[PDB]
């Protein structure tokens, strides 16, 4: 109900998740920018029983940068949370990681932050 | 074939995963360490069609830290890569959120390194 | 001239520095939250000769939170750039480490971002 | 005492600090990889008065990408702690943000872990 809908970042990426009951996330994710072209699957885990505390609902979930069109040869991983209200938010710190050989893998790894909002 | 099996990190963790045809990873993670006990679902992607000049598969997953007996309020998500071979070997950098007040968001996200190997 | 001043974060943390000719970043930290109070030594270096392409400035810095009043028993890194005009920004990622025994040293690393205005 | 030294990296880096009385750490960098090319200036903090419960010192430091020879128009940060005995160990992650436009800061800031030792 709070996570299942249609999220944007602060750079224009479309994120369309559904939150089912047993704690998955399943979904797709459009990237507005980096070496990728329209949509990929988007697999997940949050928190099915939140605290009641005002504290916000812990998830993550994982898109592979391959689809039909496209490989990148490359995943990102996002971790972070769910603040739910009026102003509803994923506050998120995520992890690129891409495929390399053993000499360039100190350098396989970006490491960033995105903040999702259901307003377009 | 190379992702599909039992992993085993530098802290005694277990990582039971199936790496599907479609690029689904499923599975299991027992945790060895903080506040968790016993066997937790794990959900997560990789690379099915990876580079042909040694380059490792580039993949991800998330744990949320809810099972049937405990509720940890957080989630985990590896990002990495298999690098395939006699010392087969996933090299992951991780992200643990924890479920928090906003007061307390700034210390929600903690960040590490896990080498799983398949020899126990 | 660009990087030295009276910077704040987006949580009320003071960062008061000078940029030395010779790359040198020195000053005072002042946080606004965790386990701190008052003021804390900061040293750092940046690009002393950046790029003329409309690039961002590289630059990095650490606080140890100890000061004649209290220890936290950490220290925290932020590597970021500074992103000169109208609106300069200092835009970072840090790293806290806590002094930890090697049972809790999985647990020694928190990551976040903060970005810095010269608007109070 | 136990911070002041030359330390070796994994990837064969040469770190050689002097930890003062203050909580300065002072010294040179030697990188064996990247986009590098031998000597640049290190400047950091440490816990100049740790925990007496077998708890590790939290310590930082900088080193800008920049000498008389090469500018790689970018720095690193290292967060850690130094383990102190027999074998001596000095266990971080780093941060290594480049000099961006903001249109490529998104993918501005790799993330990742190096372990010190004083054996070469
Ligand atoms: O460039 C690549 O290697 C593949 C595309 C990566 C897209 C990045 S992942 C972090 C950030 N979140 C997004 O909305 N997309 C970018
Ligand atoms: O303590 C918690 O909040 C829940 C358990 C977290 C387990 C951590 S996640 C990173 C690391 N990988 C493991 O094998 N388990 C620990
Ligand atoms: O709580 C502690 O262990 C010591 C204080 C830490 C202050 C943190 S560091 C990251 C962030 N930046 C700030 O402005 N202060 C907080
Ligand atoms: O390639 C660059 O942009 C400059 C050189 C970076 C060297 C990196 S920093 C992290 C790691 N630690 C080292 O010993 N050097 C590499």
């Amino acid at each position: 109900a709070g996570i299942t809908g249609t999220w944007y970042n602060q750079l224009g990426s479309t994120f369309i998740v559904t939150a089912g009951a047993d704690g998955a996330l399943t979904g797709t994710y459009e990237s507005a920018v980096g070496n990728a072209e329209s949509r990929y699957v988007l697999t997940g885990r949050y928190d099915s029983a939140p605290a009641t505390d005002g504290s916000g609902t812990a998830l993550g979930w994982t898109v592979a940068w391959k689809n039909n069109y496209r490989n990148a040869h490359s995943a990102t991983t996002w971790s972070g949370q769910y603040v739910g209200g009026a102003e509803a938010r994923i506050n998120t710190q995520w992890l690129l990681t891409s495929g390399t050989t053993e000499a360039n893998a100190w350098k396989s790894t970006l490491v960033g932050h995105d903040t999702f909002t259901k307003v377009k």
